[PDB]
């Protein structure tokens, strides 16, 4: 099932009032999570920031993953990396995909035991337009749905 | 459209790792805001208030007997667009004793809310007030 992803820019004004510019996107649910929509900040985390640097909980891990080669023995596999950050309060985690579409099936083959969070993965244009936010913007909201 | 809300508490582990403890309750979605989910940190608000916060909250709100509020700033829709404007994710609004704010936000129907408005009464209500009246942290997720 399909996961529309919103990312959330906000600036206060002086007088408490909020503005916000929302981007849209589409990724796909793994089931090896749940298919449930879920919200909070985003917390950007290496691949190799997954084996008290605490966070408060409830953040939505976005993750960009690297070449495969370029890691012969990662510490924990791309299932076990969404499994550490739900561990460690991530409300859902969004894996970027478009270096390791291998990725996918290493997912999907966790589905026999899936964690109550939802895990997303996305690719092509759509983590492009994520990852360019998540990057360049200060300080955002990520919202996933249904 | 029914709502399900889950309330979460939580707390880190000597390992930086969190345990949570959630309670789940029923309301309702009213037609005055969007039918979509919604999770946030909890703020409870006194309705005397809204007429300072993070981005993303969700408001929980306690009505009191409209014979006690007898020339109120807003409508209890104006109270929860204010919320909104002051970057509430969604609100959610304890009815018990103002059964006919339900009436007042249904009323809005033909020009919402981007984000949810939710109401609660009776047992659902106890169970979720009971929880954020003992000034804990709570984190609430909203689901349709």
């Amino acid at each position: 099932e399909t996961a529309f992803v919103e990312v959330v820019l906000f600036e206060s004004s002086p007088s408490g009032d909020y503005t916000t510019h929302t981007t849209g996107l589409t990724g796909r649910f793994s089931r090896a999570g749940a298919m449930l929509s879920a919200e909070g900040e985003i917390v950007q985390m290496h691949p190799l920031g997954l084996c008290e640097d605490l966070y408060e909980y409830g953040w939505v891990g976005v993750v960009k993953l690297e070449q495969p080669e370029l890691d012969p023995k990662p510490c924990l596999t791309v299932l076990g990396k969404a499994k550490r950050a739900v561990q460690r309060g991530a409300t859902a985690v969004i894996f970027d995909v478009s270096e390791n579409p291998e990725a996918i099936d290493q997912l999907n083959q966790g589905s026999e035991d899936p964690l109550k969070r939802p895990v997303v993965y996305v690719k092509g244009a759509d983590a492009i337009k994520l990852m360019n936010i998540v990057n360049k913007q200060k300080v955002a909201r990520a919202r996933i749905q249904h």
